[PDB]
């Protein structure tokens, strides 16, 4: 059937089970990322094969002159395609679900959350295979961003001008 359940596309490839990615487009309502910039940070996720059963995604980021590592568990939300991992908390799950890959040099990527209260968060990532993004592929997520009806305030392209091992 149309509408109801199809948010997502389906498509499990070999490289999804473990593969080096970067930090790449991101998009929020809010201006939480935006407060953030003044710092600029740039961290690699990358998901491995986990004793648990799954993969396990590290984010590194490398921000003025220093890196710091970041480890993410990825489990299986049932059908393939949505997976979620469980935040360090008292019960906070974050359920993130990947649009379509594409077999060029960028992937799309849309995170969701709780917002605190219940308040529905939502959240876009544009991810880049390369080490930046080409605003041609930015216009892929500004038409589709446009479509929607919001403007370029809410997507915005993080720079990553450091490079925890090229230099």
């Amino acid at each position: 059937g149309s509408q109801g359940h199809d948010t997502v596309q389906p498509n499990f490839q070999q490289d999804k089970f473990l593969g080096r990615w970067y930090s790449a487009g991101l998009a929020s309502n809010s201006s939480w990322f935006r407060e953030k910039k003044a710092v600029l940070y740039m961290a690699k996720t990358v998901v491995a094969p986990s004793t648990e059963g799954g993969l396990n995604l590290t984010s590194t980021f490398l921000r003025k002159n220093q890196c710091e590592t970041k480890i993410m568990v990825l489990q299986p939300a049932g059908a393939p395609g949505h997976y979620t991992y469980s935040s360090p908390h008292s019960g906070s799950i974050h359920s993130v679900s990947v649009v379509e890959a594409n077999y060029d040099e960028y992937a799309l990527l849309f995170s969701r959350g709780t917002k605190g209260p219940g308040q529905d968060f939502r959240m876009a990532t544009l991810y880049s295979r390369t080490q930046t993004l080409k605003d041609e592929l930015k216009e892929k997520f500004t038409t589709f961003s446009k479509a929607q009806g919001l403007t370029e305030e809410d997507i915005v392209f993080l720079p990553q001008p450091d490079k925890c091992i090229q230099e």
